């Protein structure tokens, strides 16, 4: 159904044969998904410049060596000599080892797929669309939102697909199209046929078109078009596979690739080079042709070991599964690529109400006079669990919960707070929250005679519907309400002229219970109440709750303190003024003192973590405050942001101190600063410009309209889910919490995924490093080149495959939050890692020949011993008196081969180990951290172990099987990579960092 | 232990610590088999003309091509078009399914070697020797028998190793060592000391040598040396390695492999030839270098498929195989090559006594008067089944056994003949045969009254030891012979004087039995006996005995007729003259008849079957025998070599007769003899002279020292079992049975290996024929070539490999043994079967392209439907009005190949069961004669349909699965290679042959 416009309510509805008030139905939505696809645009090509000169520069390694392995054996049938099985065998093992790299990549690249898959179940949805199978509206992922549902549309929505105006909902209806039309000014629709088929945007002043934004209203539609038939998307179409916005780890990674085309093919082409001397010798027959043919596979088959491959999945699997575990903790990150800024965001410029504190109102302590002796007294607190309306809290004492119960000043402590009380809490059978019945400040007197559950109702199998209203509603029925005194600024108090219910007796227990402000109520308290007695309120007495009063105010908490009270022998009703509000202090003077509780605007839950965890790892974070600069900082001071005492008068603000200040001094300023009180709304903006201004990365949340400016601005710009759609659009990231912590637990997932990054490679590059100079080390000398085609490519298979597959599945180093940020612009390898490549390679490489070495000189219950030359071995048949008792053939044998290959393949398994933590000891991250690796480990060994003692298994890549006598010579010569690396952190770790 | 002849019978024993009564322990005999082998020459390496040409040639050919898709295969990743899979799988499957042609050839081979195995269990002994394990002498294969056992040597023996002389046992010890030594006349030896050690064999007259003849004598010894270590084995080290000796198949088979050479190379680089105007091609890019590539595999994968592959070892399977079931049922044929000698040999001049005759005397019919009535009787005849001296054997009556008890004459006739015997019968232990205790004439009257078991005694659990005589030592305790009248010339008769037995009365019941010749007793017979009665001897009774007993000796049996006989009333002893054998013709007149046997020297078990059987198959048999010439052709005529009534007295001779003759009527008689009478020992040499110069082939069988020079000379000389070792070593054949039956069981065997490899490559060359013209006859035409590499390989493991196998496991054909022989110089290839090797391709070939061509022109229910020109294809977008509703490419499908291909499977597996039987109908020779065929078909069945109905498969192969109502196609162009060669058969069996 295309342009829809030139067509009314009715001509429309018709075309799918569907009704409004109904929809479309299940086999109709499958048909339509099937037909036009989902409503998004389609899939670019992620072909990187690594997978040009590097993964596929492998895939010709693999084919020009294995032309050259059937070059030779072509030969091998004009060879006059013995008829072989071991050249002939090779050929075939070519194939059919290089097949087992294709058993491993491409199965890498299906858990790739596999993963990102899965992230499609939490990408976000915003699209409300009415169907057949609920009775109601349902939600949707706007790609599924196929094109015919009757698409719903509210105040700051945004229009997923084209959406023909069928019924204008709200008295108006307007659309800003600043997107694409162009006006800050939105525009009034109508639903009506656009007869002229022939126009722009503009004039098409009926429909919603997909990417728009809703400036206000609310609406119904039908679906013209989606994905490409989109209006914008036809537009995209340009922006779609024309490009060039490559990252900047997308640029280092294949300038890193890039950089060892150079370094494989030189080194190993020079391996070549090398071995010119060796391209007549007998072992080839002296033949000048056949031998190049062989030093061919030397160079590549080393090569081929040599290239890391893997890498453009795995960090498809690291990324995105990365991404999953922030998704499934409410961090929603859509653009993969925003995890590579989200990782070194080093400031998070955040909301208060609604990210910072739970905004619902919590009461913290509160305390009853314990003892009084001799004008002296003890005071009980009891500070309450949670911070929500929701009763899902408990009392305390010392940090041990006890029943309220158990004290009786606190029995009457409720009473006062449940009574006392113009307003209640309620539960929402549509969203599931306890939202407030009244004012905040006296929605906590409901929340917390609740929690406490003096009388103890039985509420644990009490429906949420009365659990909202559990204790009050039975507090409600011991005594009554006749009337109330409202508050009044005079005695900054309320109270009521309480009465016991289902009452006979006129004046026997009726009990004025006061409430509100500290001086003002307690000036009235002439009594004081222990248990349930009294005795006159004293001096030392009452300045101890006063001065304990004046501490919550205080301290960092700064709870607002509220004095509670109640009258006991009340005054006739009949006598008392009843409309005059200062009558009131005459009313409530002489009061019997009852309690004080402290209460306040809560932070929202696990910030208090999330805010010294984040200072640690170099983060500046900065509140965007409402409160007045003295209560914004009282609450920056309640969390953490400041210390309880530490002067910053320099660095709090308020708009009016804000748009005053110089240029620079707004720069200045702004690189110092912690809260942002009473901010006009288009302050924002010069903040980020000044904050970004210091190179310094951003991380603002949002929600109203007036965020997005700031947010499409801001490298990750977040959103609020109860924010609107406009604002989830100009985001990065959308906190389906909106809590500052889930934005914390997104910065240092993304993190995550950058330190195994940093492994999945330091592992391949370091230990490859090793392999070809282990052979440039023996051939420099004179040594025997210890290995041959086929091992060349075991080394690959082992090494380069699983294990590597295993370091992207690990999980977060000691230290994930305490080192400080990368800087975009720093490379891949900084200088002493630089140095922790070679270094590491330069061990792993020179362990390999060096067991090869071990056995033909300084050997151990072995034959041979020849601990002198081995340099000029190629002159053993022209000099034999220098030999006791062995032949010059004994260095072809494979015992020698044996060992070092077992070595190479052991010492790289250990070094994954190391690579577990870029940082953190084997002490500190041990290998059963990782199981995924502890499992590779095993594989590999039962493979390697596999091609020793399997009769022509060895024989095939000319091996022999080792004497338990043997197999431990391994482990003295592998372990030291271990100890190796394990120093080099601990270098880093304490003299680099820390 | 080396020239032990230097030392003495005590310096000599000593050295293997060993005495001479006792010999080497079985551990001893495991290390001396080990460190000195066996005791026979080394292995001769059997590299064949077509293993150089053809086998070798595809072992290059399956390398080349290979190389050449990795050629193809590296440039792939320099393609600027679309990354391929099927192209990138081709390499991958090129290797696996090379290697799966080595899962096939091998295992063949394996089964060549297991077969030769087999045979080391039949190859014979004449080898006695003292041992350990038992205390007394063993038989063991002359290679097996090591250096140090006490081997025992007697006459004719042959010195299986060499032996010191340690104590002579007869009385003489001479050796015949005209094989080294070279003389005529053997030489004495001695056992002792032969101090100087440097002499020629001659002067070491105490030792036996390896490979001499024992002329006379009998001793023990001690062997010096084994295999090589042998002074024989030293000059026949000359003539081991360094031969040129092929036999003329092998000169055959390789001038057909040499040739094919020429074919394979030839047509093949032709199809690179006739491709040269597609070498610019857009398939191929228009690349004049990566088209030839491929139209070089075109040729090499059909030239693989081409190349008849495994037979050097399935002719190992059948040759092997087919020798094991001779050795089986007593045929026992050393060198391989014999067969292919014993195949063609149309002559059989054997022998009698022992070969044609069983030796034994054997009583074949035996009457009594039936009835008397009129002066005229009916016989009552007697058939006694057997032929042997052991008692394994029951009268008849019409061919129906009955108990000879039910006649009460018969009851009188054993006891004449069981009582009337101066003879006895025996078991031997050692031996287990029945051997005579007596004159085998007389023999006969022990077995035969054994065998009627006339009185019934208890012999089913009777010993043998005891059922050699259970009957006679029965009959013996009821009568008494009291004094035997002995055999005499005058009568022709003997006679005893019996009585009955355990008695108490004197004259009351002697019964004086006569036996003997005819007439002389008929004529003195009195009376006749029927039942229990007498009656007077008549004129045409008489006469009717007589003329029956005329009737055996004129009849082709020629039965010796001897008339048995009672004397009722006996005379008085004191009166008789004891003392005068010319008394007893007085003592011997007026008997009572009784019966007359017939009775004869039977011939030998299944010859009367192996007689007539031969003479069908083209083979001319003749007797050595020693009868007089007369009586010598009464066996000749008895058997069947001559019939009943049919003049030959120009065929039959004697030694007389013989040595008479001018050289040239010895020569032209001698192409038409068949028996040989008094032959004097040297005329076996003369004969096979005369018979080969006549073209004709030699089977002589031969036992005594004078056989040799005749059995040598002849092309497949026989030996017999008792015959000594001179003879087993002269021949070519050793008949462990003796028999003339034995060595037909050995001719037809022979024969059947000859036609099941002729069935063998049948199937291959024809099959393999039309699979190369399939590419000739479309590329001449125009029509596509619905195939690629990997499905010309395809044909080759399918067809070639298994169902080849299967071939030569085939039984015998129903026309074995009618057909003429092969002349030796007759070539592999006959021209009407010349004809039928490419008619037979001819449409094989053309039912291959036919299904591929009925697709694209005259299609059933099917796409397409082009039964216009296809010729020019390549011009279809150039001219592209022509086509109704189908794109040029069409034709590039896997479809038509599918078909085509599956064809050339499916046709050439019946075309197998035609090669069953060169000649016998498929209801003659049914596909269920051949399980191992019937298996090789339903097993490619699988495989073929498994690369069409699994995802990847086809798509590997490039081909499609095929509807129900596609697979029917196969069928009525697949079945007519039934009806094709089933004519061909019609054609050959009845008017070229029959
Ligand atoms: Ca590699
Ligand atoms: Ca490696
Ligand atoms: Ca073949
Ligand atoms: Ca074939
Ligand atoms: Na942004
Ligand atoms: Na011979």
């Amino acid at each position: 159904m295309e342009a829809a416009h030139s067509k009314s309510t009715e001509e429309c509805l018709a075309y799918f044969g569907v009704s409004e008030t109904t929809g479309l139905t299940p086999d109709q939505v499958k048909r339509h998904l099937e037909k036009y696809g989902h409503n998004e645009l389609p899939a670019e090509e992620g072909k990187s410049l690594w997978e040009l000169v590097i993964e596929q520069f492998e895939d010709l390694l693999v084919r020009i060596l294995l032309l050259a392995a059937c070059i030779s054996f072509v030969l091998a049938w004009f060879e006059e000599g013995e008829e072989t099985i071991t050249a002939f065998v090779e050929p075939f093992v070519i194939l059919l080892i290089l097949i087992a790299n294709a058993i491993v990549g491409v199965w890498q690249e299906r858990n790739a797929e596999n993963a990102i898959e899965a992230l499609k179940e939490y990408e976000p949805e915003m699209g409300k669309v009415y169907r057949a199978d609920r009775k109601s509206v349902q939600r949707i992922k706007a790609r599924d939102i196929v094109p015919g549902d009757i698409v719903e549309v509210a105040v700051g929505d945004k229009v997923p697909a084209d959406i023909r105006i069928l019924s204008i909902k709200s008295t108006t209806l307007r659309v800003d199209q600043s997107i694409l039309t162009g006006e800050s000014v939105s525009v009034i629709k109508h639903t009506e046929p656009v007869p002229d088929p022939r126009a722009v945007n503009q004039d098409k002043k009926n429909m919603l078109f997909s990417g728009t934004n809703i400036a206000a209203g609310k609406a119904l539609g039908i679906v013209a078009t989606t994905g490409v038939s989109t209006e914008i998307g036809k537009i995209r179409d340009q922006m779609a596979a024309t490009e060039q916005d490559k990252t900047p780890l997308q640029q280092k990674l294949d300038e890193f690739g890039e950089q060892l085309s150079k370094v494989i093919s030189l080194i190993c082409v020079a391996v070549w080079l090398i071995n010119i001397g060796h391209f007549n010798d007998p072992v080839h027959g002296g033949s000048w042709i056949r031998g190049a043919i062989y030093y061919f596979k030397i160079a590549v088959a080393l090569a081929v070991a040599a290239i890391p491959e893997g890498l453009p999945a795995v960090i498809t699997t690291c990324l995105a599964l990365g991404t999953r575990r922030m998704a499934k903790k409410n961090a929603i990150v859509r653009s993969l690529p925003s995890v590579e800024t989200l990782g070194c965001t080093s400031v998070i410029c955040s909301d208060k109400t609604g990210t910072l504190t739970t905004n619902q109102m919590s009461v913290c302590k509160m305390f009853i006079i314990d003892k009084v002796d001799g004008d002296f007294c003890s005071l009980n607190e009891f500070s309450i669990t949670g911070s929500t309306y929701a009763p899902e809290g408990e009392v305390l004492k010392n940090d041990k919960p006890i029943r309220s119960g158990q004290f009786d000043g606190l029995v009457e402590l409720a009473t006062i707070c449940a009574l006392c009380n113009d307003s209640s809490l309620d539960f929402n059978e549509t969203k599931g929250v306890y939202e407030k019945v009244g004012e905040a400040t006296e929605t906590a007197l409901t929340t917390l005679v609740e929690k406490m559950n003096v009388f103890n109702t039985e509420v644990r199998n009490l429906s949420k519907v009365e659990r909202a209203n559990a204790c009050n509603s039975v507090i409600r029925q011991l005594m009554k309400k006749e009337f109330t005194l409202e508050f009044s600024r005079d005695r900054k108090s309320m109270s009521v002229y309480c009465s016991p219910a289902k009452s006979s007796r006129a004046a026997v227990g009726n009990k004025m219970f006061v409430k509100g402000a500290p001086e003002g109520v307690i000036d009235r308290c002439n009594y004081v109440r222990v248990g349930t007695t009294r005795v006159p309120m004293t001096g030392p007495v009452k300045e101890k709750i006063l001065s304990v009063i004046k501490e919550w105010g205080t301290g960092r908490d700064t709870l607002r303190c509220l004095a509670l009270a109640t009258r006991d022998t009340p005054p006739k009703r009949e006598e008392m003024v009843l409309d005059d509000s200062s009558r009131f202090m005459e009313y409530e003077t002489d009061l019997t003192f009852v309690g004080v509780v402290g209460m306040l605007d809560p932070p929202r839950k696990e910030v208090m973590g999330s805010i010294q965890l984040c200072r640690d790892a170099g983060i500046r974070v900065i509140m965007i405050t409402g409160d007045n600069k003295g209560t914004a900082i009282a609450i920056c001071r309640r969390i953490g942001i400041f210390g309880e005492n530490e002067e910053v008068a320099d660095r709090a603000y308020t708009g009016r101190e804000f748009d005053d200040l110089p240029l620079a001094e707004q720069r200045e300023a702004c690189r110092r600063a912690c809260c942002f009180a009473r901010v006009e709304p288009s302050h924002k903006s010069k903040i980020v410009e000044y904050l970004q201004s210091y190179d310094e990365i951003t991380a603002m949340t949002g929600d109203g309209v007036n965020d997005a400016p700031a947010l499409k601005k801001a490298e990750i710009g977040i959103a609020m889910g109860s924010g609107t759609a406009v604002a989830k659009t100009a985001s990065e990231m959308v906190l389906a919490d909106d809590n500052f912590s889930t934005i914390v637990a997104a910065v240092e997932e993304g993190r995550a995924i950058y330190n195994n990054m940093k492994q999945f490679i330091r592992y391949l590059i370091s230990s490859n490093v090793g392999e070809v100079v282990c052979i440039f080390l023996t051939a420099a000398l004179g040594l025997p080149e210890a290995l041959i085609p086929v091992q060349l490519l075991w080394v690959n298979l082992v090494t380069d495959g699983l294990p590597a597959t295993a370091l992207g599945f690990n999980p977060p180093d000691l230290d994930i939050m305490d080192r400080p940020p990368r800087s975009p612009k720093e490379p891949l390898i900084s200088g002493w890692l630089f140095f922790r490549y070679m270094a590491i390679g330069g061990y792993v490489g020179a362990a390999t020949v060096g067991a090869a070495a071990w056995w033909f000189m300084y050997a151990e219950d072995g034959p041979g011993v020849t601990y002198h030359q081995l340099t000029h071995f190629m002159q053993c048949t022209e000099d034999h008196p220098h030999f006791e008792g062995l032949d010059c053939e004994i260095f072809e044998a494979p015992e020698p081969m044996t060992m070092a290959l077992s070595v190479l393949v052991t010492i790289e398994m250990c070094n994954a180990l190391n690579s577990l933590s870029e940082n953190q000891s084997l002490m500190r991250m041990p290998p059963w951290v990782n199981i995924w690796l502890l499992g590779s480990i095993c594989l590999s060994m039962s493979l390697h172990f596999l091609i020793l003692y399997v009769d022509p298994l060895p024989m095939i890549f000319k091996l022999k099987a080792l004497d338990l006598t043997q197999w431990l010579m391994v482990l003295k010569i592998s372990l030291p990579v271990i100890g190796l690396d394990e120093i080099l952190k601990f270098i880093a770790r304490n003299y680099l960092e820390g």
